[PDB]
């Protein structure tokens, strides 16, 4: 079973407004986090969802890349792409840095 199953596959295609999600740095986790996702859109009827960690794109690790990189791939997707986000385990802890002050 080449792909596992600690993280769901998601396929959109290229509608009018673009797909329908975008992207941020996340945290020192690796992977791209999803938000302000548009709403009728590719990305909303794929079964996307907002803070989505991404660790793969098409088959391809962008984990390990950067904002441009992870963007990148889903420019190369042409008009649809896969993209391979985890469920069970997306959320991402916070660091806890500046004590109360004033």
């Amino acid at each position: 079973g080449s792909s596992g199953s600690s993280g769901r596959v998601v396929v959109i295609k290229k509608g009018s407004n673009g797909y329908g999600f975008y992207l941020r740095a996340g945290p020192e986790q690796k992977g791209q986090i999803i938000k302000d996702i548009e709403p009728g859109s590719p990305a909303e009827a794929a079964g996307l969802k907002n803070n989505d960690l991404v660790v793969a794109v098409n088959g391809k690790s962008v984990e390990a890349l950067d904002h441009d990189g992870v963007v990148e791939m889903i420019r190369k997707g042409g008009d649809q792409t896969t993209l391979l986000v985890l469920d069970k385990e997306a959320e991402s802890i916070y660091s806890l840095s500046g004590p109360s002050s004033g």
